[PDB]
């Protein structure tokens, strides 16, 4: 089954590029933190 | 479990190993590689 967390990562990564494309660099830097946090949890071990 | 996903997972593991060993320059380099590879992997491409 698809991870909703993986989709959340894809979405925030896309959002970061979209925000950058509008010059919203302060929002970008906060979203980068969120992206890194979501990846940190996604790449933890289940077992 | 795909090869490019596993690669990112493993870099992430190595980041935490390097942090636990206080290797700041190693961490910085690994983070750079992780972010580059993340970009390519998680972008939804044509
Ligand atoms: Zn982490
Ligand atoms: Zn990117």
């Amino acid at each position: 089954s698809g991870s909703p967390l993986a989709q959340q990562i894809k979405n925030i990564h896309s959002f970061i590029h979209q925000a950058k494309a509008a010059g919203r660099m302060d929002e970008v830097r906060t979203l980068q933190e969120n992206l890194h946090q979501l990846m940190h949890e996604y790449f933890q071990q289940s077992d």
